[PDB]
Protein backbone atom coordinates (compact mmCIF):
# COMPACT_ATOMS: atom_id res chain seq x y z
CA UNK A 1 0.00 0.00 0.00
CA UNK A 2 2.10 3.15 -1.32
CA UNK A 3 1.22 5.62 -3.99
CA UNK A 4 0.42 4.05 -7.34
CA UNK A 5 2.14 4.81 -10.92
CA UNK A 6 -0.29 7.82 -12.29
CA UNK A 7 0.32 9.51 -8.55
CA UNK A 8 4.21 8.65 -8.61
CA UNK A 9 5.21 9.96 -12.05
CA UNK A 10 2.87 13.02 -11.82
CA UNK A 11 4.65 13.90 -8.54
CA UNK A 12 7.99 12.65 -10.46
CA UNK A 13 7.25 14.92 -13.99
CA UNK A 14 6.31 18.07 -11.17
CA UNK A 15 9.95 17.62 -9.01
CA UNK A 16 11.45 17.66 -12.46
CA UNK A 17 10.12 20.89 -13.96
CA UNK A 18 10.48 22.70 -10.82
CA UNK A 19 14.22 21.65 -10.64
CA UNK A 20 14.65 22.50 -14.26
CA UNK A 21 13.05 25.93 -13.83
CA UNK A 22 15.26 26.62 -10.57
CA UNK A 23 18.42 26.18 -12.87
CA UNK A 24 17.08 27.11 -16.30
CA UNK A 25 14.42 29.83 -14.72
CA UNK A 26 10.85 30.28 -15.04
CA UNK A 27 10.66 31.49 -18.26
CA UNK A 28 12.66 29.47 -20.25
CA UNK A 29 10.76 26.78 -18.86
CA UNK A 30 7.46 28.44 -19.69
CA UNK A 31 8.75 29.13 -23.32
CA UNK A 32 8.67 25.19 -23.47
CA UNK A 33 5.91 24.15 -21.09
CA UNK A 34 2.54 26.21 -20.83
CA UNK A 35 -0.38 26.65 -23.02
CA UNK A 36 -0.18 27.86 -26.35
CA UNK A 37 0.77 32.03 -26.29
CA UNK A 38 1.34 32.30 -29.93
CA UNK A 39 -0.33 31.05 -32.88
CA UNK A 40 2.92 29.61 -33.79
CA UNK A 41 2.38 27.33 -31.21
CA UNK A 42 -0.95 26.00 -31.46
CA UNK A 43 -0.12 23.04 -33.09
CA UNK A 44 1.76 22.03 -29.96
CA UNK A 45 -0.66 19.36 -28.23
CA UNK A 46 1.27 18.76 -25.05
CA UNK A 47 1.08 22.62 -23.77
CA UNK A 48 -2.54 21.86 -23.44
CA UNK A 49 -1.95 19.72 -20.72
CA UNK A 50 1.89 20.93 -19.71
CA UNK A 51 1.00 23.91 -18.09
CA UNK A 52 -0.16 21.74 -14.80
CA UNK A 53 3.51 20.46 -14.13
CA UNK A 54 5.17 24.20 -13.76
CA UNK A 55 4.98 25.20 -10.06
CA UNK A 56 6.68 28.85 -8.93
CA UNK A 57 7.13 28.75 -5.48
CA UNK A 58 8.12 25.77 -2.82
CA UNK A 59 4.40 26.37 -0.75
CA UNK A 60 2.95 26.10 -4.38
CA UNK A 61 4.31 22.87 -5.25
CA UNK A 62 4.57 21.38 -1.92
CA UNK A 63 1.09 22.30 -0.81
CA UNK A 64 -0.11 20.59 -4.51
CA UNK A 65 1.14 17.43 -4.34
CA UNK A 66 0.29 16.74 -0.63
CA UNK A 67 -3.51 16.77 -2.41
CA UNK A 68 -2.74 14.85 -5.24
CA UNK A 69 -0.94 12.49 -3.11
CA UNK A 70 -3.13 11.99 -0.56
CA UNK A 71 -6.58 12.27 -2.84
CA UNK A 72 -5.21 11.29 -6.43
CA UNK A 73 -3.90 8.30 -4.79
CA UNK A 74 -6.86 7.57 -2.84
CA UNK A 75 -8.89 7.30 -6.64
CA UNK A 76 -5.97 4.84 -8.06
CA UNK A 77 -5.85 2.61 -5.20
CA UNK A 78 -9.51 2.38 -4.84
CA UNK A 79 -11.11 2.97 -7.86
CA UNK A 80 -8.20 2.91 -10.81
CA UNK A 81 -5.46 4.43 -12.88
CA UNK A 82 -7.96 4.96 -15.83
CA UNK A 83 -10.19 7.31 -13.20
CA UNK A 84 -7.36 9.50 -11.91
CA UNK A 85 -5.93 9.49 -15.85
CA UNK A 86 -9.08 10.78 -16.72
CA UNK A 87 -10.22 13.31 -13.93
CA UNK A 88 -6.71 14.96 -14.22
CA UNK A 89 -6.43 15.28 -18.18
CA UNK A 90 -9.79 16.61 -18.05
CA UNK A 91 -9.77 19.24 -15.17
CA UNK A 92 -6.39 20.05 -16.63
CA UNK A 93 -7.93 21.59 -20.13
CA UNK A 94 -10.79 22.69 -18.34
CA UNK A 95 -8.84 25.01 -16.04
CA UNK A 96 -6.42 25.75 -18.53
CA UNK A 97 -8.79 26.94 -20.71
CA UNK A 98 -10.89 29.22 -17.94
CA UNK A 99 -7.74 30.84 -16.90
CA UNK A 100 -6.07 31.60 -20.21
CA UNK A 101 -9.47 32.92 -21.40
CA UNK A 102 -9.54 35.43 -18.43
CA UNK A 103 -5.64 36.12 -18.06
CA UNK A 104 -3.66 34.77 -20.58
CA UNK A 105 -1.26 31.86 -20.81
CA UNK A 106 1.10 32.40 -18.48
CA UNK A 107 0.22 30.37 -16.00
CA UNK A 108 0.87 26.73 -14.17
CA UNK A 109 0.24 24.62 -11.38
CA UNK A 110 -1.75 21.62 -10.18
CA UNK A 111 -4.35 23.05 -7.63
CA UNK A 112 -6.76 22.93 -10.74
CA UNK A 113 -6.60 19.54 -10.67
CA UNK A 114 -6.56 19.66 -6.98
CA UNK A 115 -9.83 21.51 -6.83
CA UNK A 116 -11.19 18.52 -8.95
CA UNK A 117 -9.55 15.82 -6.97
CA UNK A 118 -11.52 17.49 -3.70
CA UNK A 119 -14.99 17.85 -5.37
CA UNK A 120 -14.74 14.07 -6.55
CA UNK A 121 -13.45 12.83 -3.19
CA UNK A 122 -16.21 14.91 -1.25
CA UNK A 123 -18.91 14.30 -3.43
CA UNK A 124 -18.51 10.72 -3.92
CA UNK A 125 -18.32 9.95 -0.25
CA UNK A 126 -21.59 11.75 0.05
CA UNK A 127 -23.28 10.07 -2.43
CA UNK A 128 -21.70 6.70 -2.17
CA UNK A 129 -19.77 6.15 0.99
CA UNK A 130 -19.25 2.41 0.39
CA UNK A 131 -17.07 3.16 -2.92
CA UNK A 132 -14.90 3.33 -0.08
CA UNK A 133 -14.23 7.29 -0.77
CA UNK A 134 -14.87 10.08 1.07
CA UNK A 135 -12.96 13.30 2.46
CA UNK A 136 -12.94 13.05 6.40
CA UNK A 137 -13.89 15.61 8.41
CA UNK A 138 -10.70 17.61 9.41
CA UNK A 139 -9.91 17.47 5.85
CA UNK A 140 -12.62 19.08 4.74
CA UNK A 141 -11.56 21.88 7.27
CA UNK A 142 -7.94 21.96 5.69
CA UNK A 143 -9.26 21.64 2.19
CA UNK A 144 -11.38 24.72 2.76
CA UNK A 145 -9.03 26.47 4.40
CA UNK A 146 -6.77 26.04 1.55
CA UNK A 147 -9.37 26.44 -0.78
CA UNK A 148 -10.01 30.28 0.83
CA UNK A 149 -6.18 30.87 0.64
CA UNK A 150 -6.37 31.08 -2.94
CA UNK A 151 -9.82 32.59 -3.22
CA UNK A 152 -9.10 35.58 -1.25
CA UNK A 153 -5.57 35.82 -2.40
CA UNK A 154 -3.71 34.92 1.42
CA UNK A 155 -0.91 32.55 -0.53
CA UNK A 156 -0.02 32.83 -4.50
CA UNK A 157 -1.20 30.42 -6.26
CA UNK A 158 -0.84 31.00 -9.82
CA UNK A 159 -4.67 30.08 -11.25
CA UNK A 160 -7.61 32.39 -10.42
CA UNK A 161 -10.65 31.74 -8.56
CA UNK A 162 -13.01 31.06 -12.13
CA UNK A 163 -10.43 28.12 -13.33
CA UNK A 164 -10.36 26.89 -9.75
CA UNK A 165 -14.20 26.27 -10.34
CA UNK A 166 -13.84 24.88 -13.75
CA UNK A 167 -11.71 22.35 -12.14
CA UNK A 168 -14.18 22.02 -8.96
CA UNK A 169 -17.41 21.56 -11.48
CA UNK A 170 -15.72 18.68 -13.27
CA UNK A 171 -14.41 16.92 -9.84
CA UNK A 172 -18.41 17.33 -8.62
CA UNK A 173 -19.40 16.25 -12.39
CA UNK A 174 -17.60 12.81 -12.31
CA UNK A 175 -18.22 12.24 -9.43
CA UNK A 176 -21.82 13.07 -9.84
CA UNK A 177 -21.42 10.41 -12.40
CA UNK A 178 -19.91 7.87 -10.69
CA UNK A 179 -22.14 7.87 -8.21
CA UNK A 180 -25.58 7.60 -10.58
CA UNK A 181 -24.50 3.85 -11.37
CA UNK A 182 -26.05 2.19 -8.02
Amino acid sequence: ERAGPVTWVMMIACVVVFIAMQILGDQEVMLWLAWPFDPTLKFEFWRYFTHALMHFSLMHILFNLLWWWYLGGAVEKRLGSGKLIVITLISALLSGYVQQKFSGPWFGGLSGVVYALMGYVWLRGERDPQSGIYLQRGLIIFALIWIVAGWFDLFGMSMANGAHIAGLAVGLAMAFVDSLNA
